[PDB]
C-alpha cells in the first residue's frame, strides 16, 4: 500500500480531496483526469514513499484559462511547502502538456497534497498524473 513517487501516480487515484471532480481524459493512456479545480482545492495521496531525494516533479496538465499553480505539501493542505509548479494556458481542457517544477524532498513516507492556487474567478486546470525525479 506504499506508492512509488518515481513512477507515475494517477491524479485520480487520490485518497482524499476537496472541491474536485473526475472525468474521462483524451490524453495518451486513457483513464481519468481530475478537473473542476479552483483556488484552494486539493488532493491527498497517502503513503508516498521516497527512497532517495527528489529534486523535481513532472505534472501532466491542461488549462483553458490563465491557469494557476500546484503546491506540493505534506501532512495536511497547510503542511510545509516542498515545491510548486505553475500551469499555464495550454490551449484547452484536453490539450495536454507536461510541466516541470523544482521540489526538495528528502527520503520518507509522506501524505502528499497537491494544493491548487490561483485566481478565484475561473477554474484553473486539469491534471492527469505526476511523477518525481531525483
Ligand atoms: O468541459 C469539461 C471541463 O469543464 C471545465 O469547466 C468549464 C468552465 O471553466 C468554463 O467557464 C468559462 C471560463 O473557462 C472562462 O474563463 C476565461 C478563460 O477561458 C481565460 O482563457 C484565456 C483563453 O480563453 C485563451 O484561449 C484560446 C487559445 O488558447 C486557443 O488556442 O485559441 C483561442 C482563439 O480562437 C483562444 O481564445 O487563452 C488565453 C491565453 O492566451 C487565456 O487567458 O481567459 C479569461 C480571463 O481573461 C477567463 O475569464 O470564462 C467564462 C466566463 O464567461 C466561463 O464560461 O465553462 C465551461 C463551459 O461551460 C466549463 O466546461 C472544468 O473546469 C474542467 O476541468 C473540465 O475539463
Ligand atoms: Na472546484
Ligand atoms: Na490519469
Amino acid at each position: 500500500d506504499l506508492k512509488n513517487p518515481y513512477e507515475r501516480i494517477q491524479a485520480e487515484a487520490y485518497d482524499a480531496m476537496s472541491g474536485i471532480q473526475t472525468e474521462g481524459t483524451d490524453d495518451d493512456g486513457g483513464g481519468d483526469n481530475i478537473g473542476w479545480i479552483n483556488d484552494g482545492d486539493w488532493v491527498k495521496y497517502e503513503r508516498v514513499h521516497f527512497e532517495r531525494d527528489a529534486s523535481s516533479i513532472e505534472v501532466r496538465v491542461a488549462s483553458d484559462t490563465p491557469g494557476g499553480r500546484i503546491e506540493i505539501r505534506t501532512g495536511s493542505p497547510t503542511g510545509t511547502l516542498l515545491g510548486d509548479v505553475q500551469v499555464p494556458n495550454t490551449g484547452g481542457w484536453q490539450q495536454w502538456q507536461t510541466v516541470t517544477g523544482n521540489v526538495q524532498i528528502q527520503p520518507g513516507t509522506y501524505d502528499v497534497y497537491l494544493v491548487f492556487k490561483g485566481s478565484p474567478e475561473y477554474d484553473l486546470m486539469n491534471v492527469n498524473w505526476f511523477v518525481f525525479r531525483a
